[PDB]
DNA sequence: CGGCTGACTCATCAAG
DNA sequence: CTTGATGAGTCAGCCG
């Protein structure tokens, strides 16, 4: 029952996806606006409830490697 | 906290007023589906709980009167 | 209906 | 102060 993304306990299927809401309203903004997110640290960093904010760019990997589309 | 059309206890801002459930459904079919409503009075009817029912004219038109709009 | 999911809005924070 | 990112809340269509 857990957001693929995060592991935030997951709201339902959002774009094709069990994601938490926050992960919903995340990828559709990520993937309408500009692109060009940089990750500061090797393109691996945890992506869980208290650090997600830290890096969108890996938060944007996670929701396309997970398969979110819309 | 009560519906401006049928004066049941309101359930949220619909379609621009507030309103119930039931007459938020009730409105949406009544603007898109094919009907020849008629009221058998006076176009005045009383519109509460149970009597919402029985005439679906004058329930549309204070539907309209009160502002609903699909597009709100 | 009411469950499901998407669109939209707004308060709160971080940054500058 | 302003700007931008975040996430919670409300209400929309659709479906059964
Ligand atoms: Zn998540
Ligand atoms: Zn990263
Ligand atoms: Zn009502
Ligand atoms: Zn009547």
């Amino acid at each position: 029952k857990l957001c693929l993304v995060c592991s935030d306990e997951a709201s339902g299927c959002h774009y094709g996806v069990l994601t938490c809401g926050s992960c919903k309203v995340f990828f559709k903004r990520a993937v309408e606006g500009q692109h060009n997110y940089l990750c500061a640290g090797r393109n691996d960093c945890i992506i869980d409830k208290i650090r997600r904010k830290n890096c969108p760019a890996c938060r944007y990997r996670k929701c396309l490697q997970a398969g979110m589309n819309l």
